[PDB]
């Protein structure tokens, strides 16, 4: 099935493979914002990335928001998006704010490469295909309205998640034929 797609200067690509070994410019994490210690992706990043990450994190969180910002230490990217699930908020729009941000972000610091998990998915509040819905929405929003910004969005599906792979390349087939 599709795995890669471009759309002017916005390359979209899914991968079955390891968030945490991934080499990108930056790698997104996905958190309990007072307990980054739990969760898949998290658990892995953190795990991966080392000790330092979490003090920064820790240090950073306490000089204070969806998206916080450390390096990737131990990581093979410069910097670390950390996706931050606040309890209060309805999941689909923390998914879809904090995608927007990111990707706004990626255009502030000069990225041209972001590796994503399979975002907002694994949860019980949002459904795999809504997920990934909202997740292309906003790539292709973003390069409507930033056509310039030459990028590689890529998202990383744990091998075994076999039925997000699949909602995933379907939303991206859509989108293709939508746009062909």
């Amino acid at each position: 099935s599709m795995n890669a797609m471009v759309v002017n200067n916005l390359t979209l690509q899914i991968v079955q493979g390891h968030i945490e070994w991934q080499t990108a410019d930056v790698i997104v994490n996905s958190v309990n914002p007072h307990d980054i210690t739990v969760g898949p992706v998290a658990k892995s990043i953190l795990q991966q990335a080392g000790v330092e990450m979490k003090s920064e994190f820790l240090a950073t969180k306490a000089k204070q928001q969806l998206v916080l910002v450390t390096k990737g230490f131990n990581l093979f990217c410069k910097y670390i998006y950390h996706v931050l699930w606040h309890s209060e908020f309805p999941k689909p729009q923390i998914l879809k704010h904090a995608m927007k941000e990111c990707l706004e972000k990626c255009i502030e610091q000069n990225i041209t490469s972001i590796s994503f998990p399979a975002l907002g998915t694994g949860n019980m509040e949002i459904k795999k295909e809504t997920a990934a819905e909202i997740l292309f929405d906003e790539v292709l929003t973003f390069a409507k309205d930033h056509v310039k910004h030459q990028l590689t969005v890529k998202f990383v599906i744990f091998p075994t998640d076999l039925e997000i792979y699949k909602a995933f390349s379907s939303e991206m087939a859509k989108r293709s034929k939508m746009l062909s």
